[PDB]
């Protein structure tokens, strides 16, 4: 197997600036050359690291021909600086952002979010790490040491042609199902190896695929040690033999290195349309883990983090958001979907597209927010899938949440803590969010869902504080 790639941590410089450069290039899957995007390389991007209660400026160089965004998933930071499609970098072109810093230490994350095409602009390679840190995360002497211990595991599908060049369409069957491949990429490698010392491993997964969700387990069933979501730290650590992962997600866990014999970290199939087509209706190897005999110190606490408590329900503002597809996109996706798969399509399952997919009734308008939010007052958002069937993470920028209900049902006990994507397929689900910092309407703050051709579509909708 090829060795893990590992994006390389980027600090602030002497005059506490970051710089990043977006741009095309050659990367190789199975032997076979393919035009990529990255930031800062080929394909995909740094760790960008960063400390709280402190400033950076980030420099971002756009060496693309065409248009792009930069959007950091996860951050609480002011829509001035959060990337959405309004963040234009043009084509040859330079822009400055400052990044000030103020929230618990969490694996986030950063990607395009122009319009329109953020699911053909991930697709094509453009996805970055964000390694927060505060006080207190170094106080637990988690494994740290960067690529060795501590790594980073940005799982994404790609779909290839004949010739080898990546495969993307936003047409009537993706912006309804979304875009989705038969190859697993693992930091931009097909199955790599990483060599893990004895003792505790810690993985920071995210799925950074445009619409497979993901389901993470180990090849011989030993434990994931859940000690981080989206937002932060846990309160405690939480012990469970899979981990489902949806569309932007992360979460960090420890696995235990005890004895010398290679395994697998895997992903479970999914009962998701057109995710459970071969080969990812069976178990799937993500990455080999070999144990090696070198220094490694990393612990897992017992306690991780005190959070809040959550907020007290009474008198808080309720805010509607229904999540809806034109019915017509719903028959054709479905049927282009059988067309070219067949019955393993819907395993697990029991005309101008552009603009089908809708919240309140709405597809994305850029020049119209939908409301104002209240700034450093939690809200209760109730968001719905009541009337199709499709699967959508619902992410809102600027903000880390907490999910009072989840589909139906109060959240898993790893979701109950910092969360910027919550699962809405068929139910409603309930997050109390708070919003510490303000967006006008010339840089407002997206809420949308997660599944990249719904939001390019139509499943998007802007807000103000
Ligand atoms: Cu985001
Ligand atoms: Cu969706």
């Amino acid at each position: 197997r090829p060795t893990l790639p590992i994006p390389d941590l980027l600090t602030t410089d002497a005059r506490n600036r970051i710089q990043l450069t977006i741009g095309a290039g050659q990367s190789t899957f199975g032997g076979k050359t393919a035009t990529t995007w990255g930031y800062n390389g080929n394909l995909l991007g740094p760790a960008v690291k960063l400390q709280r209660g402190k400033a950076v400026t980030v420099d971002i160089y756009n060496q693309l021909t065409e248009e792009t965004t930069l959007h950091w998933h996860g951050l609480e930071v002011p829509g001035e600086v959060d990337g959405g499609p309004q963040g234009i970098i043009p084509p040859g072109g330079k822009r400055s952002v400052t990044l000030n810093v103020d929230q618990p230490a969490a694996t986030c994350w950063f990607h395009p979010h122009q319009h329109g095409k953020t699911g053909r602009q991930v697709a094509m390679g453009l996805a970055g790490l964000v390694v927060i840190e505060d006080d207190e995360i170094l106080k637990l002497m988690l494994p740290k040491q960067w690529g060795i211990d501590d790594v980073p595991v940005i799982v994404q599908d790609k779909k290839f042609s004949a010739d080898g060049q990546i495969d993307y369409q936003l047409d009537v069957m993706t912006a309804a199902v979304g875009w989705f491949g038969d190859t697993l990429l693992t930091n931009g490698a097909i199955y790599p190896q990483h060599a893990a010392p004895r003792g505790w491993l810690r993985l920071r997964l995210l799925n950074g695929c445009n619409a497979r969700s993901l389901n993470f387990a180990t090849s011989d069933n030993r434990p994931l040690y859940v000690i981080a979501s989206d937002g932060g730290l846990l309160p405690e650590p939480v012990k469970v033999s899979e981990l489902p992962v949806l569309m932007g997600e992360r979460f960090e866990v420890l696995v235990e290195v005890n004895d010398n014999k290679p395994f697998d970290l895997v992903t479970l199939p999914v009962s998701q349309m057109g995710m459970a087509i071969a080969p990812f209706d069976k178990p799937h190897p993500v990455m080999r883990i070999q144990p090696i005999a070198i220094s490694a110190s990393g612990a897992l606490p017992d306690t991780l983090s005190s959070l809040p408590a959550l907020p007290s329900l009474e008198g808080l503002t309720v805010r509607k958001l229904q999540l809806s597809m034109d019915p017509m996109l719903d028959m054709m996706g479905m049927q282009m979907l059988m067309e070219k798969y067949g019955d393993q399509a819907m395993a697990g399952m029991d005309f101008d597209f552009h603009h089908a997919n809708k919240i309140n009734g709405q597809a994305f308008d850029m020049n119209k927010p939908m409301f104002a939010a209240a700034k450093g007052q939690y809200e209760r958002w109730v968001i719905s899938g009541v009337g199709d069937m499709m699967l959508h993470p619902f992410h809102i920028h600027g903000t880390q949440f907490r999910i009072l209900s989840e589909n139906g049902k109060p959240p898993a006990a790893h979701r109950a803590g910092w969360k910027d994507t919550v699962k809405v397929e068929g139910n409603v689900s309930e997050v109390l969010v708070k919003f510490n910092h303000d967006a006008p309407k010339e840089h407002a703050y997206m809420a949308h869902c997660h599944l990249l051709e719904h939001e390019d579509t139509g499943m998007m909708l802007g807000f103000t504080v």
